[PDB]
């Protein structure tokens, strides 16, 4: 039965000799994969010249919108999801992870993409580099997109969270994506993409499909292009060295397997929660997936009075794991996905004993039943920096090591001998335990997670890589980063730092940005509406003489009796030389200065950017405020009750009589709509 | 009166009524202010200057 | 700041000099005011209210 | 307390619920002096004086 590729708006199918997906609990084959035939160049051609122009036009805004009604579409039809991912061999705990993992990667992008991008087709993250003493010349970094694909490679474990956490930062950045699944899983995958397609939310040519080989896609990629890899290290250190990727350099943001350390601390005992917490975490992480997740515990590191308290826990708490079918009652562990797979992960376990040891029911695997069954193993090294093949074999399944440490030097030791990991874990209580862990295995390791007792409760897991935390490590690991928060959407966009004027990069950034032309036009901008504010629309206040009664009536209304402000003695062999204004009182007779006291759109004040004091305001020292108008990123009205508003952010310059500015800030502010999007 | 910060929020009874607060709520520099007024030791110490305010963020209307 | 009247001949050191009165003068209303300071008895009696003023005049500017 | 016009109709709980007002009032140079809070730009521009006041009557008393 043919899985069809989604290339150049057309469910293709590809005509050669053709791998077959085996089912997983079962092991008949109830799809075949292919994608010989099929023309890449074209796909390519009509991703750039029809779904990236499309993408690129849209704003951040637009796209954060796009993801969640992509989000929301997918949420609403997830049981043929868990129908589809029941075939991969995983629980229903663990397709409910796969499933609403993936699709909570999108409604967190969809929030950050809303809440901190810009309502532009460009970004800049800077706030402004002054290059010149007089001002008229600065630079800013700008961040606009890629007109090119993205080309995602993922493994077989997360067939929707693996490319559905690639595809949100790639949309959000603005490029189309030609996703390429691994041919063990690509059902799901396909159910994803077809998904996503037959909605009618996204734009044509924003995504593409090949179930099988790519074949001829990599050689030709352009230099606008990026490629994201996921699955082993021996596979991407060969698309590494692919001549089209190295000739015109495009980046290959490779992330591969990792043997990930979890140590216990020389302050546990037994007699603690930590201890059965530690023991908790380790067999919940071994056994989610049945062990088929990068993320998950293969080497247990543990004190060397410890040892057999931790293996006949492991031994007690394991021998419980039933391992079974997912829809029969009583089954925790799955299996794998392959009779291949689970040839693999034994013959990697051999590697693992031809130098280990034994503690459990280990190489002891039948490799001739209907089902891709293996055993929860735990292993065991006596000697750990003696071994180097326990530092560079990773079984891919339920198996993981343990070896023994010598008090918290050798523990930081072997956390950081596994050649660059990822998901590395400290199980203590002692504070400084976990300082001294960070300065030393934080160099391997992608993300760390401290676990103790007030962590637990509510603690996400070893094996959940947040959509809003670096998901990668060094080394072995691969050395790429995802998940990073806005740095994942950054691997999909061109950081130029613009120079000129400042008049030119409000033009260019369409913002204002510290010098430049201002748009002064007779009637108050706390009077206008969002969509009459523009980036540039000032206000030169009336002025307001400090004097010594303002002092002293502010200090006494606020409380601030400080001794600058109040002491005449103690003002003069300060740094000041004499009584200064508060800068909370600058602060206040600002907004006394700019403020529209009639009802208009401005609702509320919602915060302050960022605020510095320059110089001291004194008695007998006017002030005068410039209230002009910086960003304007409305927000997306979340129910049909509330208003439609946006939150404009000014930027404050006050100054005195000489002109220099004391107290230069930028203030929040919500103003309302004239016209909503319902 | 001392800021000159008659925002209709604060000095009107009926427009307050007809925004989102629901009533007349406390300034936020107001509330930026007596805050310094609970913490600031008046007395001359170490502390030198004010020199900025990093991240300032209005959460729920003081009433 | 009590009764929200911030013009620049009160509050403005820059503006006074520029203008008439060459430097900063006190409000009228507050000589207004501060006369029915000067005057009116607190206690219980007569008089029972304002009822108007008929016929003000500033002549000098107060500093 | 900043004008000095302590009457008993504005200071006192009692005697204004004696008086002809049934309560506690504002004061009319308060009014008088919160209007001009309300209609004064700030700014500097073409008017220059205040120059006086030609009529005024308090009709109904404000609480
Ligand atoms: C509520 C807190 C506790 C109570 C404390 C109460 C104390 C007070 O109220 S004092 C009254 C109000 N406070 C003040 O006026 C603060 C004092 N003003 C000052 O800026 C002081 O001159 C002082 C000593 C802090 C400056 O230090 P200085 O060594 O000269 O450094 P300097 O770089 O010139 O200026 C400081 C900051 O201004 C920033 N700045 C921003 N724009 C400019 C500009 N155009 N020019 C100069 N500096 C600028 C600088 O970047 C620097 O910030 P950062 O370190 O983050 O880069
Ligand atoms: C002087 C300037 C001119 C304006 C005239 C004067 C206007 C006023 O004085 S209004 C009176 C004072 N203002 C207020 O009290 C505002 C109260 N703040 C509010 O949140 C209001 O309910 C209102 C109307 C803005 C609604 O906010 P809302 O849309 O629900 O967003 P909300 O969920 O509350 O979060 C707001 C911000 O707080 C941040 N925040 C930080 N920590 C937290 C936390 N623990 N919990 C919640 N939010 C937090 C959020 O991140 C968010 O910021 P961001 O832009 O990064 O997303
Ligand atoms: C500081 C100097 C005084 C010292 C003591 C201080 C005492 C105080 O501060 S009291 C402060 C608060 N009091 C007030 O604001 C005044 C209260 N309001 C009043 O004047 C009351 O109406 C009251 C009962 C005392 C007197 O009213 P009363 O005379 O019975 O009838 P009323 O219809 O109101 O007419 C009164 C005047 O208002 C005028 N007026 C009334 N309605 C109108 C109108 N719609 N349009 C124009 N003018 C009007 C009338 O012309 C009349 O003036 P005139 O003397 O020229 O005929
Ligand atoms: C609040 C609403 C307004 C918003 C803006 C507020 C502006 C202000 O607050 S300014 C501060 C308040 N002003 C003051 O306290 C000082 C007022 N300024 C002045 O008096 C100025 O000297 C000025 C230029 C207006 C006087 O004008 P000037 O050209 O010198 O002529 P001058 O004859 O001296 O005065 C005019 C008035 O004084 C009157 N006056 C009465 N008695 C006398 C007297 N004994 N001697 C002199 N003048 C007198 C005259 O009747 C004349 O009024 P009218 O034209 O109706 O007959
Ligand atoms: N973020 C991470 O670090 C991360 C996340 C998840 C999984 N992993 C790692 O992935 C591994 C398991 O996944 P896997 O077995 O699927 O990895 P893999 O087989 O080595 O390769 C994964 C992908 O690369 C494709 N591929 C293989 N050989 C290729 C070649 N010569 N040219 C072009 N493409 C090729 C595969 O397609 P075919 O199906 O046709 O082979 C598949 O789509 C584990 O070791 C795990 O640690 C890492």
């Amino acid at each position: 039965q043919q899985l069809a590729s989604f290339l150049s708006g057309t469910w293709q199918s590809g005509r050669g000799r053709s791998r077959l997906i085996h089912h997983a609990i079962s092991g008949e084959a109830l799809w075949e994969v292919t994608s010989e035939g099929l023309d890449m160049a074209a796909a390519r051609q009509f991703a750039i010249e029809k779904g990236a122009p499309a993408l690129r036009a849209m704003t951040f805004i637009e796209r954060a919108a796009m993801l969640k009604a992509v989000a929301k579409h997918l949420l609403s039809e997830k049981e043929r999801f868990y129908a589809l991912s029941a075939q991969t061999g995983a629980t229903r705990a663990d397709s409910w992870v796969d499933i609403e993992g993936g699709i909570g990667t999108l409604f967190t992008y969809a929030s950050l993409g809303s809440r901190e991008l810009p309502d532009d087709t460009l970004w800049p993250e800077d706030e402004l580099i002054p290059l010149s003493k007089e001002g008229g010349f600065a630079a800013r970094h700008l961040l606009t997109s890629k007109s090119g694909v993205a080309v995602h490679i993922n493994a077989f474990n997360f067939p929707c969270w693996g490319m559905l956490e690639k595809l949100a930062p790639t949309w959000l950045g603005g490029m189309p994506a030609i996703i390429k699944p691994a041919t063990a899983t690509a059902q799901l995958t396909q159910a994803m993409v077809k998904s996503i397609v037959d909605s009618g939310l996204v734009p044509e040519g924003a995504i593409s499909l090949i179930c099988g080989s790519a074949g001829d896609l990599l050689d030709h990629l352009d230099s606008q292009d990026v490629v994201t890899f996921t699955g082993s290290a021996a596979t991407g250190q060969m698309l590494r060295v692919q001549p089209n990727i190295v000739a015109k350099s495009i980046p290959f943001t490779m992330e591969a397997d990792s043997l990930n350390c979890c140590v216990l601390g020389e302050d546990v005992t037994p007699d603690q929660p930590e201890f059965a917490l530690f023991i908790r975490e380790v067999v919940r992480e071994m056994t989610t997936k049945a062990g088929q997740k990068c993320t998950a515990i293969r080497r247990i590191i543990v004190p060397q009075a410890l040892v057999n308290a931790v293996s006949d826990a492991l031994v007690a708490r394991l021998q419980k794991v039933v391992v079974g079918d997912p829809a029969q009652e009583g089954v925790k562990m799955g299996a794998l996905v392959n009779a291949e797979q689970r040839a693999d992960v034994q013959e990697k376990v051999n590697i693992l004993l031809a130098a280990g040891c034994e503690i459990r029911l280990g190489g002891q695997a039948d490799l001739s039943a209907a089902g891709a069954f293996f055993p929860p193993t735990l292993l065991y090294c006596p000697q750990p920096d003696e071994t180097p093949a326990v530092h560079a074999t990773e079984a891919f399944g339920p198996v993981a090591t343990l070896m023994p440490a010598q008090n918290q030097r050798h523990a930081l030791q072997l956390a950081c001998a596994g050649g660059g990991s990822l998901a590395g874990t400290l199980v203590t209580a002692d504070p400084q335990i976990a300082r001294q862990f960070i300065a030393d295995a934080a160099r391997t390791h992608g993300r760390i997670q401290i676990l103790n007792e007030e962590s637990a409760k509510e603690s996400t897991g070893h094996g959940s890589p947040l959509p809003q935390l670096v998901h990668g490590g060094p080394g072995r690991a691969g050395g790429g980063e995802e998940l990073g928060g806005l740095r994942a959407v950054k691997h999909y966009m061109q950081r130029t730092a613009v120079q000129g004027s400042p008049t030119m990069l409000a033009a260019i950034s369409k913002q204002w940005v510290r010098g430049a032309k201002v748009e002064e036009d007779r009637i108050h901008p706390f009077r206008k509406y969002f969509e009459e504010l523009q980036p540039g629309d000032s206000l030169l206040t009336p002025r307001r003489t400090m004097t010594e009664a303002d002092i002293v009536n502010f200090a006494c209304l606020s409380g601030d009796h400080f001794y600058a402000h109040m002491d005449k003695i103690a003002a003069a062999e300060s740094i000041f030389g004499e009584r200064v204004v508060h800068g909370y009182f600058v602060l206040s007779a600002a907004a006394g200065l700019f403020v529209d006291a009639g009802v208009g759109p401005v609702i509320a004040n919602y915060g302050l950017e960022s605020l510095r004091f320059i110089e001291p305001v004194k008695p007998g020292d006017t002030i005068q405020v410039r209230l002009t108008c910086k960003r304007k990123t409305l927000k997306k009205q979340r129910s049909a009750e509330e208003k439609p508003t946006g939150v404009v952010e000014w930027a404050v310059e006050v100054f005195n009589q000489h002109q220099t500015p004391v107290a230069l800030y930028s203030i929040l502010t919500l103003v309302a709509r004239q016209h909503g999007d319902f």
